[PDB]
């Protein structure tokens, strides 16, 4: 059937009876009233059963051996569905497929019932998910720590071409994967005030919110290792949240509990954008405070909570603990670790600081200013008074370091301060992270250089040793084996299976680049993938596409820097040329654009309306026929990505050079047989560098060109004046060609494009359509297109998160990865 | 060990492995980190497993056979713990005891970990719970329908002698008994307006709240029948509760969902008291609306949703459906059933009314005015506009009936109206229930007569056939076998086990009233019970009592009509007499008073303070010694009741004649070997009548005396003037003898007692202490005390809820009870 494992005689039988056990005992249903949803749960529970054994021995193991622990703090974990992934990592896929088949059910139909764990916005969140899978696969004693939002990223609905947001109640029917652990609930403080008494400061009169943990298993790939992702939930204490007496109402007091519990209710839907709301800040301290207590408790037991030097010496803390900050969201971990060490454990400042810096590491994910976290001092002042004091003190000592290093450089001092003066005083969380971490890293080579040359230049000069780079990656498991079994199979037919946990081995595929059978196969799976997607489209969304055309897709969050607008310009261009010479041949294309817009991002929502507007016109022009279709992919999410990417021919990664830190969708497309048209931005550089620029469609300005243009000054009128095709499009928008009933509908877009385009869309237009013409040319030659594809796939190995994690492990965490199978799952009950 | 069933070889082994299965697979724990709480859950899950099989066949059965269905609507279901009860009803107690023993655990210690299902306030709620158990035991196709509050009755804490309320988070660690059924979620409407168009009215522009059901199994006693208790939970729709667009905030919209969900958040903590809050009304319509849809859906399938006359003829509705209104809380069911039938199903008014009246029955539980539900019209007008219109129409036609029956009786008309004029117009829900039900019943013989003679006199004259009586009862299972296995065993040693489901058989115990062994035994278990309670006291609450003294206990909600104050007066009297003649012998007593006070009931909270105040004085007077102890039982609840009642010697049921509708705690004490000192109130009358007045300690005014006094006019001064002992107590309170630091602390109590005692406490004082002297006398003669006890126990049979239910079934529901074992639980998988 494929190498989804063995469909053993004993195990298929075993599976079936346990499926029935759960349907009866767990779901309390009988075959006569069971629905597909019930069947999905029975299976999920059956599958989950297989990894609890491993989960328990894994955790027990780490307790015995006591290795250094890696704590990945992130406010986002974009998990997606977990049934299939679990089957894949446990080699249960074929057996489950067989068993369910024998039970007269279609496993695939059941898999579609699982709701996505959308606890993330996009890149940053998905990265964390890929990392977890890699850390488990590499045998690291790692823990993912975050917030259990009961409402993840909103579900996107298109009404009249506009985006409509609606709550994502992903827990509505329950989550069979998580395990509530109310017995490990912890208290988290807010507000209050600071008392300075005799031997130390005291955080007093605080409001208490409780943090209840929920553990979700994270299985490594076929190595019997199952790590843990701990998500915190906010709960109100039953005392003060009722006991602070003297009138108010008993009922009201109870109803008001949903005020402390609002902390974990919903994820903020922003991308590369910072919103300074109090609820956000609360979420940030909540996950940090709870997590740290858990970390220290585990440390206090270790082998120190037995003997060792005997005396809670935190000197070994860094040798046993490593906490990675996914961006600045969990940045309060730094001053919080200090608070605990100094205020509670009573360590001297300097010893505490040494420990803190030595255990913390910070990862930066962007360089655009509006994304940078700068919290107003009055907010920190009210909500976390002691943390502010600690920050000021950290700042004080850091600046003194600077002054001593750069005597007299007074401007440098203000530039480097963690405190920003002006309208309102703010705290620069990024500066905080740099100062309190022993390593700072970018997510792509160019992005990392930009940090050193630009944004954090002063810090780099101060401590050059801190700055590193760790190019992002993706998990071959979910992003290949899971979503594209067809491709994985044919690759395995030639080079084996070892590449799934050693993606570098894909290079061996280079020697089949001239293989006639392989070329035919690679081309076949892609055709099968396109057919399946084209079907799904009519199935769940309804209104036909042509599977023979070129599948041109751009899927990612909607943003000005991502330039979906540039994609738009090209689409309109294709349309106008066809209308000009109707009876001239052109390579057919289905351009698919999908992505979510943050609710408050007006422009982004305007662009979504533009895309659908273009489709309204283009898709109903008889002269166009089936040569050009514009489709907006609704509710783009992980599960949807697993469907489009394998069916994509052309991948669009066209952000303005210097704006996309790295990107990861680009890597997803490369490993799945799509060709890339993009700019020298983020990881695109490393990808083209790995496959060879001849096998990549690069175009547009490089970072240097962008800066040159800025010196000069960007004037869009120029481009408008010299390119008639561009002018024609702009006047079509301006006159209502795409919005008849509301002719001025797109005035904001045009206005922006002509007068305040921060991402110089026009500057890259000419080179973009020219480049687009080259891909159309190559598509006309199936054999050569496919051969170029094989060159990309065979050369994507470097982009697996296993590689990324191995680097973090060795160069930052100080731990050694291991592909050693944990001692089976085998029963055991001590 | 006892007749808690057989500890079979095969089953104890089977139990043990499943206990381990759950500990591992369900709790995901290993023996090395498992805590008593974990062990409790493993067991609960193991036990629950045994009744899912029966649960499924029971429900399937009713579907096949299709009998008349009984729907018990109540806003309260005081369930308590359910682990033991389930073991008892399934004959699993000894086997589980053995198995856990072999696993090296103490079952009793684990049982104490289970949280109480406190979804009730007191009598009314517990009645519903006893009823459910009886309906299952009698094989009735019955369903308990209510609201799943996430916060039940508050947990009571005594601080400085005052009551402190704190949220009852009973779901904190999960509820292994319930089964969420999100697939059966239903919509419930609120607000909106009424449109009158061509063919009918339309309830329009309503706000939608969703009702998610949660099913809990209700096992009959050893008959393999497992009925269902369906509790509704409020959930917000993800559309409009987000989709009603045009600014507000996406985050805020999501956080505001906890506004529609507040409907099922907390139970109102009132007793015999009506609070006209909107949230209450919402809760009332919520349970009614959701339940009815479920009822009709089930009806539409039946055997009509196949064939029958073919044409949704609701003429058979009453032959297939019976809905019992537990008080007026679910009274909206009447106008709602009309709305659906008329507005949606399109039946003519008259045919709809005939059906409604024929399927509804109303149970009244009190006669005090402040407890009567009278909803302001402006509230119904805003929240349920169409229901108001229907009510007005019902009223219109009903009054026309009256006018025709009593021509010219204009005052009768206003008296009988469902609409009350005055300050604000209100709707008399009780009048509504009488008009729309075919039967109205009281809960005790005297209470039922009072209804006919007083409160509902006019209605009785109009339709004498509607009024009936159904004396309350209690379940011998929980209230005997479960809480007093010792007593149940010795009874069984003589007369067998058949009495557990046929309590009348207890009469046979009469022939052992002179049996020397029995007398010794009955006396022994009570001594053992007292020792165990005396221990528990020091264990969990701490500060000694004497097990040889007379256990004088009064446990029930704190209320003025319950007269805990009268009990107080007596206690102080005993104290004063001892202080007068220290070296005179008196029978030692431990008087225990426990009960919760509604948060807003100032007087009731003042009484709690008085009781603790008396104990402060009495318990620390050296001259008193161990002859008199005053203890306030904290957080009185079902699980606590199961502990005190079996250890009680004297039961206090001293409400002012005519105020306690029935009472059920009184019955609990009688069946557990306690003697009763009380007034001729509620079921006390029937109890004394059943055991013989010679075996009961009756005292005080009868109903007639109370009325005589009211004609005359009640003047407490008189009693104060003629009884020196009474005067002495009042001046002690007034002068601060019991409250030194705050001398005027009890001015409200004294003031009330002297000037506004609605329950003439003083009028019954003399006859009360005199009577108390007679019980002390009899306690001095162990052999005769015990013989009187045997007379009560042997004669309590009539007070089992099986009897009550059998009567409801035959005289109101029109169904025949059956003690037929359902065809085993045996596997089966169709
Ligand atoms: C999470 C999100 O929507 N935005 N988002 C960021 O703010 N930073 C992002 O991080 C990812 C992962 O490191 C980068 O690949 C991406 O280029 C960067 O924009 C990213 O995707
Ligand atoms: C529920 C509650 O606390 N109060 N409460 C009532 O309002 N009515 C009550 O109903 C029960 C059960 O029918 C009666 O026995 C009791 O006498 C009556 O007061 C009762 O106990
Ligand atoms: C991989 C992924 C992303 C990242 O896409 P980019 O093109 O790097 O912005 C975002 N959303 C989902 C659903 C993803 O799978
Ligand atoms: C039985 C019971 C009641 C009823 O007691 P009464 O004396 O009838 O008011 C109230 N609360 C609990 C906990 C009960 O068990």
């Amino acid at each position: 059937i494929s190498v989804r494992g063995l469909a053993g005689v004993e195990n298929v039988t075993e599976l079936k009876k346990n499926f029935n056990r759960h349907l009866h005992f767990t779901l309390v249903k009988d075959r006569n009233v069971a629905t597909p949803r019930d069947y999905y749960f029975a299976l999920a529970h059956t599958v989950r059963d297989h990894l609890v054994g491993r989960w328990i021995r894994t955790q027990q193991h780490y307790y015995e051996k006591d290795p250094k622990r890696i704590y990945y703090l992130s406010l986002e974990f974009y998990m997606g569905r977990t049934l299939q992934n679990t089957m894949v990592n446990l080699a249960l896929e074929n057996a489950c497929d067989e068993a369910t088949y024998q039970l007269g059910l279609d496993m695939e139909e059941l898999e579609e019932i699982e709701e996505d764990a959308g606890l993330g916005n996009g890149g940053l969140g998905r990265l964390a998910a890929c990392f977890l899978d890699s850390m488990a696969t590499l045998g690291l004693a790692a823990y993912g720590y975050g917030i259990r939002y009961e409402f993840g990223i909103f579900n996107q609905k298109i009404c009249g071409g506009w985006q409509m947001e609606e709550a994502d109640d992903w827990l509505r029917y329950g989550n069979p994967w998580e395990k509530a652990r109310p017995e490990f609930t912890l208290p988290v403080h807010f507000y209050g005030r600071v008392e300075h008494t005799s031997q130390g400061a005291k955080w007093v009169d605080t409001q208490v919110v409780l943090a209840m943990p929920y553990d979700t298993p994270v299985p490594g790939y076929r190595n019997n290792v199952v790590n843990t992702m701990r998500l915190w939930s906010a709960k109100a204490p039953n005392d003060f949240n009722l006991k602070d007496f003297n009138v108010g109402g008993y009922i009201q007091a109870v109803l008001d509990r949903n005020l402390a519990e609002n902390i974990s209710r919903v994820l903020y839907p922003n991308d590369n954008f910072f919103e300074g709301k109090e609820l956000r800040l609360k979420q940030e301290y909540f996950v940090v405070a709870a997590t740290l207590q858990d970390i220290i408790r585990r440390f206090k037991s270790s082998k120190f909570g037995c003997r060792d030097p005997v005396r809670t010496n935190f000197d070994a803390f860094p040798d046993k603990v490593a906490i990675q900050l996914n961006d600045t969201h969990p940045s309060l971990a730094i001053p919080e670790l200090m608070r605990v060490l100094v205020d509670l454990e009573r360590l001297d400042w300097d010893k505490a600081w040494e420990v803190t810096v030595k255990t913390c590491a910070y990862t930066n994910h962007t360089v655009i200013p509006e994304a940078l976290e700068r919290w107003p001092v009055h907010l920190l002042e009210t909500l976390l008074p002691r943390h502010l004091q600690i920050i000021y003190e950290i700042n004080q000592r850091f600046l003194n370091r600077v002054a001593a290093a750069f005597p007299g450089d007074v401007d440098r001092l203000r530039r480097m301060s963690l405190v920003e003066e002006g309208a309102v005083k703010r705290i620069n969380m990024a500066h905080l992270c740099i100062a309190g971490s022993h390593a700072v890293n970018g997510v792509a080579r160019i992005h990392s250089e930009i940090l050193k040359k630009t944004i954090f230049k002063d810090f780099y000069e101060l401590e050059p040793h801190k700055f590193q780079n760790k190019t992002n990656g993706i998990t071959p498991r979910r992003w290949l084996v899971l979503c594209n079994p067809g491709l994985a199979e044919i690759i395995a037919e030639r080079i084996g299976e070892e590449y799934i946990s050693d993606l570098d081995q894909l290079r061996k595929l280079l020697s089949y680049v001239d293989d006639e059978a392989f070329i035919r196969d690679v081309a076949k799976v892609k055709q099968e993938n396109k057919l399946k997607f084209a079907a799904y489209l009519e199935r769940e969304y309804k209104v036909h596409i042509n599977p023979n055309s070129l599948f041109d897709v751009q899927v990612k969050r909607i943003h000005e820097y991502k330039r979906q607008l540039l994609n738009c310009l090209h689409v309109i261009t294709l349309y106008n040329r066809i209308k000009k010479e109707p009876n001239k041949f052109v390579v057919p294309r289905t351009v698919m654009i999908g992505g979510k817009a943050a609710p408050g991002y007006h422009m982004a929502k305007m662009i979504i309306k533009l895309i659908t507007a273009i489709g309204d016109v283009v898709n109903h022009d008889p002269v166009v026929g089936d040569r050009l279709r514009v489709i907006f992919l609704e509710n783009y999410r992980v599960s949807l990505a697993e469907k489009v990417i394998p069916a994509a021919d052309l991948s669009e990664q066209i952000s303005t050079a210097g704006t996309e830190a790295s990107g990861t969708g680009n890597m997803k497309f490369m490993l799945n047989g799509a060709l890339t048209i993009g700019t020298m931005d983020g990881a695109n550089v490393e990808m083209a560098e790995e496959a060879g620029e001849e096998n990549f469609f690069i175009f547009g300005m490089r970072v240097e060109d962008v800066d040159r243009l800025d010196q000069r000054g960007y004037n869009a009128q120029e481009y408008y004046d010299r390119i008639p095709e561009l002018r024609q499009i702009i006047e079509q928008l301006s006159s209502g060609f795409f919005s008849p009933k509301q002719p001025d509908l797109f005035k904001d877009i045009v206005n922006m494009l002509m007068h305040h385009d921060r991402f110089k869309v026009f500057a890259d237009y000419e080179e973009y359509v020219k480049c687009q013409e080259r891909v159309s040319a190559l598509y006309k030659n199936p054999r050569e297109w496919t051969r170029m594809v094989i060159r990309n796939i065979a050369t994507s190995g470097k982009f697996s998160s296993d590689r990324t994690i191995a680097q973090y492990a060795r160069e930052i965490w100080g731990v050694e990865p291991s592909r050693q199978r944990l001692p089976a799952p085998d029963e055991k009950i001590p």
